[PDB]
């Protein structure tokens, strides 16, 4: 057991899906996993392990922010033998051509956090996803008739930033979505030699936004999880 | 309702106690509050509002890390009229004379995060607590026969830092405890003109540690909450 | 003696008051101390020692700026056994709700200097005063019928800043006054294990360039000094 | 023409391969392109245009370092309508599991340069390649019986670094190769809306200073070029 | 032979003139040197050695950018016994009172590059030329009746800067010319123990946008060269 | 009259010598100036005006540290018509081949202060002296038979640095003397449009730990002064 995960080696699959909202974890276990069993409850961060098409898979939330998700991904990798981490969340878009409910894959993750500089002697570390995981997600989405956009994400430390001009800079450089964990997970994966990928759905447009229905949201959410799970099987082949 | 708090103005008291672990929120409501009612459940971050000696009080967790707690404290202050935020958590000590279970009050909070530099044009912002709240907590602790140590805390972005030499630097400068939110809350309070204070109990010694019993832990925890609640009443006088 | 102080162990009290102006120190010794004697004059930085209500006390100027005052405070602490340092100076107001002849107590000090980053491995070090000294001053002021403000000061390296944008920034985050050394003094206090406190009277206000000595300004300056002297008495108890 | 390229719109193809050595560009045009013609010679930076399997293609050197290559790529994109840039060079290995005559594809590029921070408001910008170009190269290499590595490259400003500590840091975080311009090229691609990719063969290995041209090294260099050329063909489809 | 220079100790003189353009080195060899032989052409970076007034002199291009010239100057200093390096390049003017074709002597060089911060523990290293060398150039210029301003140059990493506002900051602080190597050459001279000086010809104006043409280039460029060669002779005496 | 100088336009000459020590200014006035009158003593910062070889000259202390001298040099330049400022101070040696009492001419000044970064958009501003002024000082010195090295000085913010390793970095890069004002005076001269030069007397050795005494101080300090005063006369001719 670790400080935040009361479990033992073997309890988690070597692949873990991680949503931000802790509540989505049991939903994924009930909706997509077979023979699921609870493997964690510390701090209410519910963890599960079951199978998908025979493949062993685990799901557990990471909390909002780089610091929070850095704790969980690190422990999973160093103490539970986890080899692949797939974050499945949501993000806000700054590009006009990026629409609500679009599925985005973060091959890279920009950030305003200082965690990677602290790791990389104050130089620029390109926090990137595992290439094969990226291509797997892309191929899985096409199979499900969904066109995923691949590019850069931006991991913000402040959901409510004091300076809104940064959003224009993000748009100018092609940022596909604004979220809060990707850069942290990518840093952890590199530090402890594991693989990671972040998949997000556009939940809002940080500017001229619109609206979606609850039915629309679950459909998109279930689409993202399907893509993630099928990408794992592709990776296995 | 805000993006992370599904409630309306008036649902929260003007004073909110905030533990890290979301599970501690309902414990405080059941153990210390009268006529408590649920006011939030978004993302499982349970919020409550009741009274203590007739005083209206709310309790809700903030999650681990500066980014997470920055979201909640900001929304509470700008949308629910909250005026005082008291974080009640735990920390690790680097000073030999600081013992397990000691109660520490963070008048100031050092950090390796970039949030305040982003706010203060890349200069040094002294993230500090409200002075009166500090003195109230100190006076409340003495009344309960507890001697609280007042000083600097250090808010780490990485619970598992790559460089352990920073701990010697922290010890050398008198850091009383290592936690992960204080500097963020202090920054938020200053940005939106509210008051904040962080009270922590030493749960471990980042070096030569020992052990505590579960009974010892709850006693200390209940002591900290008592100090926090009584400090509020003192502040009211 | 030291390279900047031509005196010997014993010549100073374990408590030292420090104005920036060497002439202000002579004025203070002359006005409030009994049996005063000059104990230093190197570079014209007059230091005196005498007693206040039978309590042995010293007063010495520290020049302008962090580089200057950090040299003197460091030497007093490591070579003359000084335990407490109380800077008594003036500051410029940035907040509109703060007017001239107002006593400010610096519980914390922000800065644009790099000295504390050089000390704290490029991270954010919260330069704070000693809690007890702050409380003693608050209580002494109250006993004198004075309502002092306790908050953040801003220590600038450039009295003549090349960019006035920072004043709006300071005001936004509640800085009470702008001076030039509190952050440096708090930094050496932490580095060499001593205690310090900065008390200031508002000399001028950026919110309308106005500052003109008078009987009431001089009355307020003397009140600050009485607060400093009376606060050490409370501490002795 | 531009200040560094004495040619006209049309002289270059919408795809440009770029080695660092001007002489390597002449070698490439001569070896793989049909109907090749020199379209630039300013400052000796030879650029050529011809066709590969009937596909119009260009190849031009970009000199050493981010400052140099960023001038050329920028001019090609904004003044010659160039859409894709593929840097074909050499890199030094830092990982032991990576040996000479190894094809590396830079999905991302870390750097110690300040150019991207200057662009991204002092924050972390993840300098990444175009996903499609990466995939096309991976697939072309596979069709040639070559197993290319896809990961992070490190772009250094100093070929002769004043501190060898960074190599251990790079190795720790999995950097595949050390070169001098990939991060700069990815930055201009993002700034001016074009697509780029860096492919490298491992010239030497810091893990034992060894690098000696030979028939098998030259064979591997040609394979890289074939991968570059064949990858653009796949993209065209 | 070094990694980028195919020559042997003795092929270069103890003094070397360096324009960024290889073709300009060739022109200097043919127009000012007697019995000039080619001693290097790796990567097309032409180097020559001959005599001037019976004095052995070398001339070799160094390419564009700090990373490029850092390589060449380092190899010359450590493997070919070169003691003095004189950069003879072009630059852009920011000040209105600096006309095209004017000669500037870089006593100092500001920069936006990080190379010197990496050498100087992230502090401010004033990249300055060798005093005697500067003095020789000023006298040599007077002896030729040519005008030459002595001051600061600014070595930029991006010829196409995304921040035009900085040109206002340069102008404000009296920057004479904008080029791309000086600060790097001075850093190398200091790191490896040699002496350097940069002389520049204002080839354009950042503001007005005038680009060198006519026969103004020849005479003006030949004036820069006459100063360099002659300043060397004065140095010998 | 300015905030820190109680004088009127005309009381100071267009040239001003400035030691950090006020008492040393007094000594210069009495020992080298004819008909020397006191024109300021605010905060004890003694200023004097008299003649040397019939030339009107002023001399005033500036205190220790960049923040202190920045105030005085600025006020002199903008409110008293001062055109040239010559700092005549002491410094510590880092190089073994620099003996006590040696004279150093600061052509450039490195620093660990942030003042120039604040002026230069966080980039590298090479703080350099005025060429002519440096040249005048070198000739004046030769005319007196006194030795004087011309080079870089390092302006430190902390006389008691917590980082001794940096002394190795200074030595490595040829730093001639460690003092505390040069880089600030040069920044001010450039910001407000005046000319400056810093001449120093090696009063100690960071390494060996020797402190100025005997009659070595007098003659050596008088040699520094003779150079400054005389360099001025050469400047006039
Ligand atoms: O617009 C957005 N900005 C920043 N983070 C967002 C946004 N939309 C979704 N998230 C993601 O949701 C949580 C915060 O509500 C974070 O976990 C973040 O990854
Ligand atoms: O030793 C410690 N280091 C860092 N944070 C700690 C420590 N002990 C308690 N916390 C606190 O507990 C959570 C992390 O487990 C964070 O919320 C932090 O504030
Ligand atoms: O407006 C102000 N800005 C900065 N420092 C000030 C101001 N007013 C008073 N001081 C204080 O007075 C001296 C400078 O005159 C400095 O010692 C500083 O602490
Ligand atoms: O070990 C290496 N370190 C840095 N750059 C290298 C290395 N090996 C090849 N290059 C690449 O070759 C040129 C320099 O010779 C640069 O263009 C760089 O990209
Ligand atoms: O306006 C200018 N900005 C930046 N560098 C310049 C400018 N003019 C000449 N150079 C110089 O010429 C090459 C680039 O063409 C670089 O070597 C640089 O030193
Ligand atoms: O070793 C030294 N380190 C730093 N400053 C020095 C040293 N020696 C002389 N000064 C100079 O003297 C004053 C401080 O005593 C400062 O004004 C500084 O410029």
């Amino acid at each position: 057991a670790t400080p935040h995960i009361n479990a033992e080696m073997g309890d988690f699959a070597d692949v873990v899906l991680m949503p931000g909202d802790p509540l989505r974890a049991k939903y994924i276990a009930e909706t997509f996993l077979e023979d699921a069993r609870e493997v964690n409850n510390v701090r209410g961060m519910l963890g599960f392990t079951g199978t998908y098409k025979g493949r062993k898979i685990s799901v557990m939330g990471h909390g909002m922010g780089i610091p929070s998700c850095s704790i969980y991904t690190k422990e999973l990798i160093t103490d539970f033998g986890v080899k692949k981490i797939i974050r499945v969340g949501s993000c806000g878009a700054v590009l006009p051509h990026v629409k609500l409910r679009d599925v985005v894959i973060g091959m890279g993750a920009c950030t305003d956090s200082k965690v990677n500089r602290i790791r990389f002697k104050d130089h620029d570390f390109a926090a990137i996803a595992d290439f094969d995981m990226v291509r797997n997600a892309v191929d899985a989405a096409k199979a499900l008739g969904i066109d995923a956009r691949v590019g850069n994400l931006f991991s913000a430390d402040l959901f409510y930033s004091p300076d809104g001009e940064m959003f224009d800079v993000m748009e100018k450089y092609g940022i596909l979505g604004v979220e809060m964990e990707a850069a942290g997970i990518y840093g952890v994966a590199a530090e402890f030699g594991a693989k990671a990928l972040t998949i997000c759905t556009v939940s809002d447009h940080i500017r001229t936004h619109e609206q979606t229905t609850a039915a629309e949201r679950q459909t998109t959410f279930n689409d993202m999880i399907k893509i993630a799970l099928e990408s794992v099987l592709l990776g296995d082949k």
